[PDB]
Parts: structure tokens; C-alpha cells; sequence
């Protein structure tokens, strides 16, 4: 019964569901490193220009 | 051909593959605090200096 021919895959469709996550989760990750980066507060403070 | 499948690692491989995604949801999950944390107000303001 349990030899017999039958629906294949509850591993198989499995691993595959764990790479898709993986994979969309970079995709997040790199979405978030590039506003991250697009956002730098670095040492360029509002240059407001000096009176004359 | 029940006992002996050839598909017991697949037991360390799925439980394993979870802790993949555990692990990139973590990373995923500390980079939105890494956004949320620079989106707050706070009491800090962008002070432009006083008009003499």
C-alpha cells in the first residue's frame, strides 16, 4: 500500500518552496540595502549659504 | 524498500531547510527595524541656524 504508485512530491515540492523563500527574501533584502543606502546621513549636514 | 528508502536524510534536510528561512526572516526582519528605527521621529530636530 505504501509501495504502490501513487502523488509524488511532499519533499520534493518542499525544498523547492524553501529556495523560493530564500530567493524572495534576498530580493527584500536587497530592496531594503539599496533605500538604506539611497537614505546616507552622512557628514553633508544642509549646507544653508552664508550671508554676504 | 520501507525501512531502507534512501530518503532519511531528507529528515535532517526539510527541519534544516527551516532554520534557513528562520535565519533569513531574521536577517530580512533586523534590516525592516534597520529601516524602521532610521524612519521614527524623534526629538532631535533639523535645527537651521538662528537668523542674527
Amino acid at each position: 500500500g505504501m509501495q504502490h504508485p501513487g502523488s509524488a512530491g511532499g519533499v520534493y515540492e518542499t525544498t523547492q518552496h524553501f529556495i523560493d523563500i530564500k530567493e524572495h527574501l534576498h530580493i527584500v533584502k536587497r530592496d531594503i540595502d539599496n533605500l538604506v543606502q539611497r537614505n546616507m546621513p552622512s557628514n553633508e549636514k544642509p549646507k544653508c549659504p552664508e550671508l554676504p
